[PDB]
């Protein structure tokens, strides 16, 4: 497998603050075309070949500052990371999946070079959060080209996502008032086909806000599914198969083995 990256995991490398990169930023201005501008997490050691990317959305009402924490702790694993501005805060879901879209398609067509020379332009994810969480549904029905998917605490008044064919992985909050999982993740989730790899992590005690303060559980996850559907990197498949008990998950479901 040729887009491994990094030296091989280990319980406490997927935990890690910083990864083994060194991460560097490239900010894009709002009046860019699709989608609200947002900042640019990239690798900066090239000693290894290129890097896939995700695209990362906020919820209803939120912008960029929700989900700025996701940009050097995944980044610095090996992955170029794109956290976003909506054009306004109150798109709903689906708007939100055009716009991740956008957003990978300016990666790829117009972003800085010290950006795109470091960039696999086949290797794409889309990730969010709420009604953000509802557009990476959303956009792997609008593209099933993507690598992977990462609904957090998703929202959508859309239940059915059986045509979605990329691997997606949701995270849910026992505690979630806003997005409650019992009628929008696991909704989701059921929905989503017994075929596809898939999986839902449900946080205990957790509120809608989870995924917006630094959290190992959510990290550590989020790390492992990027590397195992992005790269096709198996050494990370051992934190995703079987189901993880960590103490900070209160459910979890998948299609193991991938
Ligand atoms: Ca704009
Ligand atoms: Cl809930």
């Amino acid at each position: 497998n040729p887009y491994e990256r990094g030296p091989d995991p280990t319980e406490d490398s997927i935990e890690a603050i910083r990864g083994p990169f060194s991460v560097a930023t490239e900010r894009v201005s709002s009046f860019a075309s699709g989608f609200g501008g947002g900042t640019i997490y990239y690798p900066r050691e090239t000693d290894e070949g290129t890097f896939g990317a995700v695209a990362v959305a906020p919820g209803f009402t939120a912008s960029q500052g929700s989900m700025s924490w996701y940009g050097e702790r995944v980044a610095s694993q090996g992955f170029i990371v794109f956290t976003i501005d909506t054009n306004t805060r109150l798109d709903q879901p689906g708007q939100r999946g055009r716009q991740l879209l956008a957003a990978l398609d300016y990666l790829v067509e117009r972003s800085d070079r010290k950006v795109r020379e470091r960039l696999d332009p086949n290797r794409l994810a889309v990730m969010g959060h709420s009604m953000g969480g509802g557009g990476s549904l959303e956009a792997t029905v609008m593209r099933p080209s993507l690598k992977a998917s990462i609904p957090l605490t998703p929202w959508n008044l859309d239940k059915t996502w059986g045509q979605v064919q990329v691997p997606t992985f949701i995270i849910g909050a026992e505690l979630d008032t806003i997005a409650p999982v019992r009628t929008h993740a696991k909704p989701f989730y059921e929905s989503l086909p017994s075929s596809l790899p898939k999986a839902y992590m449900e946080l205990d005690g957790a509120t809608h806000f989870a995924p917006n303060i630094p959290n190992t559980t959510i990290a550590k996850y989020v790390i492992s599914w990027l590397k195992r559907f992005v790269d096709e990197d198996t050494r990370y498949s051992q934190f995703l198969c079987p189901n993880p008990t960590d103490r900070a998950i209160e459910e979890y479901r998948s299609t193991c083995p991938y």
